[PDB]
């Protein structure tokens, strides 16, 4: 299995699934290192965020647990097809890259907080992460290239 992926048992179904410990992705199908990748993201900040402020809200007061909740709702809607990533990111991301549908352009290793970098480099093109925690808050990452 590609970097970070492991077999687990579903504790509802007892069906086998795969989870990734670097990106926090999880899925039923069996899964499948570039100099540069391109990613978008949807950030949800909380009161223990490095900077508890964003373009959406001068004072961010939601708890880390409430942030994780919002993130999990957005992941549910994205995975169900009910909203797309770009649209939730534009409305809801606490990063001002919300204005570009969450797009950050291409970067290589060396540039981002590590947990974000590692998640982005472990994603496959097209692939979306689970909740990824950094000092800025809780990220959903989409690898676009
Ligand atoms: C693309 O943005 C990030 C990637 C990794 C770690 C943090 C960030 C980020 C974007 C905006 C902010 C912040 O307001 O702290 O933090």
């Amino acid at each position: 299995l590609p970097p970070g992926w492991e077999k687990a048992m579903s504790r509802s179904s007892g069906r086998v699934y795969y989870f990734n410990h670097i990106t926090n992705a999880s899925q039923w199908e069996r899964p499948s290192e570039p100099a540069r990748v391109r990613c978008s993201h949807l950030l949800v900040k909380h009161s223990q965020s490095r900077r508890p402020s964003s373009w959406r809200q001068e004072k961010i007061t939601r708890t880390k647990e409430e942030a994780l909740e919002l993130i999990n709702g957005y992941i549910q809607k994205i995975k169900s097809g009910e909203e797309d990533f770009e649209s939730l990111a534009s409305q809801f991301s606490d990063c001002s890259s919300a204005k570009a549908r969450g797009d950050l352009g291409a970067f290589s290793r060396g540039q981002m907080q590590k947990p974000f970098e590692d998640a982005s480099f472990a994603l496959r093109t097209g692939e979306m992460s689970g909740p990824v925690f950094t000092d800025s808050g809780i990220h959903i990452i989409l690898r676009t290239e």
